[PDB]
C-alpha cells in the first residue's frame, strides 16, 4: 500500500477509492495504449479522411474542469508540431461553449470537435455537441470518455463522423477527484494526435509507466512535504506544465474542500504580480521542462523565489537535481527518454499524491470531500437553455 | 475626492497617485479615443494592405501580466466577429513566448505582432520581438504602449511595418499597479480592430465614459462592500469577462500583497471544482453578461451561490437589478447602447476602486505595496537567453 496505511486505515479515512485509482493509472495506461494500438489503423484513416476533405480544419479539444485540462495540457505541443494552416488545435472548455457558442462554432469552418468526459453526465458535454451539430455544416467527432453508460458515450455510436475511443472501464473513477480518467483521457489524446512514429510512442509508453510507479514507491517523499506547515499552494509550469499546473492545484482545492487555498501560473508569469500570493505558509512545485532552453527560465525563477526566502518550501521537478539552496529538487529521469509533453504523467502523480495526502492531514475524507455538498462529483444544477 | 479623504490624507496614507490614475480614467480614455479618431484612416490602411497580401494572418496579442490580460479579455469578442481563416487571433503571453518561442513563431505564417506594455522595460517585450523578427518570415507590428522613452516604444520608430500607437503620457502609471494604462491599452486595441462603425464607436465611447464617471462617483458604494469581513475574492465572467476577472483578482492580489486569496473563473466552469474555495469568509463578483441567452447562465450560477450562503456576499455587476435573493446586484444601464465588450471598462473601474479600498482596509501603502521588494511595479531578476 501507500506509506504505512494498511487498506483498512483507508477504508476508515474514507480514501480507499481515491488510493487505488492514484494507484491504477500505469495499469490502466497500459490497457489505454493496448486500445490504441488496436485501432491505430482505424484512427489513423479516421484523420485522413478529414485531411484530404478539408483545407483548414479546426480541433476543438473540448471538456469541463479537470476534462478541460486534458486539452490544455496538450495543447502547446500540438500547436507546436501542427501547421495551424491546416490543423489549427484549440482548447475551449464545454462551460466556454455552452454560454458563448458562436464565439467558437463557425458555420463554414471544418471542425473536428473532441469530447472529453470521466463520467459523460455533465449537461454541459451534450450541450456542446448539441450546439456544433445545430451551427456548424461540416462537423467531425471524437469522443474520449471513461463511462461506457455516460450520457456522451451513450450518444456517440452508429455515426460515421463520430471517433468513439472508450478508457479503460475502471478509469471511471468512483471518487470524487478525477485521476486515472484525466491521465487515462489525456494518453489517449497524445498518442492519437502525437505525429511521432509509433515505435518512439511504444517507448516513450513504457518510460512513463516506470516513472510513475517510481513516483507511487515513493510515497514518502511527498509525505515529507504535506508535513509541512502550509496552508497555500501554487504549482506553476511553462508550456504543457501550464495547464498540468491548473490540473494540480485543483486536485489540492477539491480534496481539501478549499482549506488550502491555491494558484497556478507558468514561471516567467509568475513574477508579474501573481508572485504576491506568496507568503510563511506557502509551498510552491514547479514542473521543469527539460529542454536547455526553457529549463534556463525555470530555474532563475526556482532561484529567485528560493532566494526571497518567504515560502515555507520551494520544489522543483525535473530530470535532475543541480543541488540548488532551499529548493528541494526530485529527480524523475528518462535517460532523455522522454521529451517534456510524455513527463506530464509521472509529475501528476505526485501532485495527485500531494492532493490525497493533504487531504488526509487536514481529515477530510478524499473520496467525499465536500461535506457541504456544494461541489458534487458529476456536476449538480447546470441548466442548459435553448440557443437560437 | 474618493470618500472622506483629502489629497493630504492620500498621500499619508501611500494611496495618492494609485487613486489618481484611476480617476483619470475618463479623461485618459478621451485623449486615447481622439488620437484613435485622428489617426484611424493611418491604422485602418496599416491592416488593409496586410490583408491585401496574405490569404491567412495571425495576430498575437501580447503583453505581461496586466498587459497580458488586455488581449486575454478583448479576444472572445475578436473571435466572434472574425473568419478565423483569414484572421486567426491569438492572446499569447510575453512570458509564454519567451520561454516557448518555437509554439508560436511560425516561419512561413504572415504574423501581426500586437504588442502591450505600460512601463515598455518588461526584458520579456523586446525578447518576444526579437524572437519574432528573428522566426518569422513576413512580420508586422502593432506596438500599443504607455512610456515613450520605455524601451519598447524607443526601438519602434522608422519602421514601415511598425505602427506604433503611443498611449496618454499620463497613462504610464506610476502607481505600482496598472489601471490607466491597462484602460487605455484596452480601448485602443479595440478602437483598432473593432470592426463597427465608427459613428457607433463613438456613441459607446461616450457611453463608456460616463458609466465609468458613475462608478467612480458613487466609490461609497464599493466601499460599504469592503467593510464585510473577507479574506478570499472571486471573480467570475464569461467570454471577455473571464479575462477581466484575471485582471479584477490580480488588482487585490497585487495591492494586498497577497493578504488576500484570490480566484478568477467563469460561471459555468466555478462549479466544476473551483467552487470548492468558497467559505465564509468569501466575497464572490460576477460581471455580467447582457445577452439574453448568455445572461440565463450567469443568473442560474448566482442564485446557486446565494441559495448556498456560505459566501460573506455574492455581487453581480450587470446593466440591471432583477431583485435576486442574497445577491448584491449593482445595475449599471446603457439603455443598451454598450454591447457587452465595452462594458469592461466600467466594471473594471469597479473593480479598481475594490482592490484599492481592500489596500487601505489592511494599510497597506497601494502605491508601493510590496514592502518586501519581492513584486516590483517593473519586473526585476528577469534574465533573457540566447534561442537558437
Ligand atoms: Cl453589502
Amino acid at each position: 500500500g501507500m506509506l504505512h496505511y494498511t487498506k483498512e486505515d483507508l477504508l476508515e479515512l474514507g480514501a480507499e477509492i481515491t488510493t487505488r485509482e492514484i494507484y491504477q493509472q500505469p495499469d490502466v495506461w497500459r490497457e489505454a495504449f493496448e486500445f490504441y494500438q488496436a485501432k491505430r489503423e482505424e484512427i489513423a484513416a479516421f484523420l485522413q479522411e478529414i485531411a484530404d476533405k478539408h483545407d483548414y480544419i479546426k480541433v476543438i479539444l473540448t471538456g469541463a474542469g479537470t476534462s478541460a485540462y486534458v486539452g490544455d495540457t496538450l495543447l502547446p505541443y500540438f500547436k507546436e508540431v501542427y501547421d495551424e494552416r491546416k490543423w489549427n488545435f484549440n482548447a475551449i472548455a464545454t462551460t466556454d461553449i455552452v454560454a458563448n457558442p458562436a464565439t467558437y462554432l463557425k458555420k463554414d469552418v471544418a471542425t473536428v470537435l473532441v469530447s472529453f468526459a470521466r463520467s459523460g453526465n455533465s449537461p454541459e458535454s451534450l450541450a456542446t455537441v448539441d450546439l456544433a451539430k445545430s451551427l456548424v455544416d461540416e462537423l467531425y467527432q471524437v469522443t474520449i470518455t471513461c463511462a461506457a453508460d455516460g450520457k456522451l458515450a451513450l450518444q456517440a455510436h452508429g455515426d460515421d463522423r463520430n471517433l468513439l475511443l472508450l478508457q479503460p472501464a475502471v478509469s471511471n473513477d468512483a471518487g470524487f477527484a478525477m485521476t486515472s480518467s484525466f491521465t487515462s483521457m489525456m494518453l489517449t489524446t497524445l498518442l492519437v494526435f502525437d505525429p511521432t512514429e509509433f515505435a518512439v510512442k511504444s517507448e516513450r509508453f513504457e518510460v512513463v509507466s516506470s516513472l510513475a510507479r517510481k513516483v507511487l514507491d515513493k510515497a514518502e517523499d511527498v509525505k515529507e512535504l504535506v508535513d509541512l506547515d502550509f496552508n497555500r499552494v501554487i504549482y506553476l509550469g511553462a508550456g504543457p506544465f501550464f495547464g498540468l499546473a491548473h490540473e494540480a492545484q485543483l486536485k489540492i482545492l477539491e480534496l481539501t474542500a478549499g482549506q488550502v487555498a491555491t494558484m497556478y501560473e507558468s514561471p516567467v508569469g509568475f513574477r508579474h504580480g501573481p508572485k504576491s500570493l506568496i507568503n510563511d505558509n506557502t509551498v510552491v512545485l514547479v514542473f521543469g521542462t527539460t529542454t536547455d532552453y526553457t529549463r534556463k527560465y525555470d530555474l532563475d525563477l526556482v532561484r529567485e523565489v528560493a532566494g526571497d526566502q518567504i515560502a515555507r518550501r520551494v520544489v522543483l521537478l525535473s530530470d535532475q537535481a543541480f543541488g540548488l539552496e532551499n529548493v528541494k529538487e526530485v529527480a524523475l529521469g528518462c535517460g532523455g527518454v522522454l521529451n517534456d509533453i510524455y513527463r506530464v504523467f509521472p509529475y501528476i502523480v505526485y501532485a495527485q499524491l500531494f492532493a490525497l495526502l493533504t487531504s488526509l492531514k487536514v481529515e477530510n475524507k478524499p473520496d467525499t470531500p465536500s461535506p457541504t455538498g456544494t461541489v458534487n462529483r458529476v456536476v449538480q444544477g447546470v441548466i442548459i437553455h435553448e440557443y437560437q
